[PDB]
């Protein structure tokens, strides 16, 4: 099956908005990590493929996903980066785990619909 860009935007953007709606848990993920601003200069030594909500939103808006699993892969890349980099006790790690729970719930019926 071939997916049209607007078909993917209509189906998948509500699942991304559900992540943005999470406060405080989406706040670390709304913009690309800025290591110098945050004072964490080792970040890019650990995380080789950064990803965040704003970049996913732009990719959906500009038709960069041909198939829904590419979108799912980027959302999970964002999660995996945060579980890799941050300590298990940290806000960003526990907030990431919450976003993963919300995403799992939202994406499943959408994928069934296609
Ligand atoms: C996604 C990822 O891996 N980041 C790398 C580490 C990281 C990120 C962030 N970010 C990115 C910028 C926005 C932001 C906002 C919040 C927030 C929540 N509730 N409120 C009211 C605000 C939090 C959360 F912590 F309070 C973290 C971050 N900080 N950190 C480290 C946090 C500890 O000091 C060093 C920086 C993003």
């Amino acid at each position: 099956k071939i997916f049209k860009p607007e078909e993917l935007r209509q189906a998948l953007m509500p699942t991304l908005e559900a992540l943005y709606r999470q406060d405080p848990e989406s706040l670390p993920f709304r913009q690309p990590v800025d290591p110098q601003l945050l004072g964490i200069p080792d970040y890019f030594d650990i995380v080789k493929n950064p990803m965040d909500l704003s970049t996913i939103k732009r990719k959906l808006d500009t038709g960069q996903y041909q198939e829904p699993w590419q979108y799912v892969d980027d959302v999970w890349l964002m999660f995996n980066n945060a579980w890799l980099y941050n300590r298990k006790t940290s806000r960003v790690y526990k907030f990431c785990s919450k976003l993963a729970e919300v995403f799992e719930q939202e994406i499943d019926p959408v994928m069934q619909s296609l």
